[PDB]
């Protein structure tokens, strides 16, 4: 299961969740959305309004969300 996590620099939220995946052994990709603007656009035309925004198989969440990390964790 991929898990992308769309970033910008400076951002707290960001690298909160950044580690909180580290901690838990997820391998994920990150996006730069001020690199990336086609990502930014696809991201606020589904509405999203504050980053990081989390996409992991049929979950998708913004802001530092402890426990929509803990979702991700793997089935046996």
């Amino acid at each position: 299961m991929r898990i992308t996590i769309y970033t910008r620099n400076d951002c707290v939220q960001c690298h909160a969740t950044k580690r909180a995946m580290e901690n838990r052994g997820f391998d994920f990709e990150m996006i730069n959305v001020d690199r990336v603007p086609e990502a930014a656009e696809a991201l606020r035309a589904q509405g999203f309004r504050q980053l990081p925004v989390v996409i992991a198989g049929d979950l998708s969440w913004s802001g530092f969300r402890p426990d929509m990390i803990n979702r991700l964790h793997p089935a046996p």
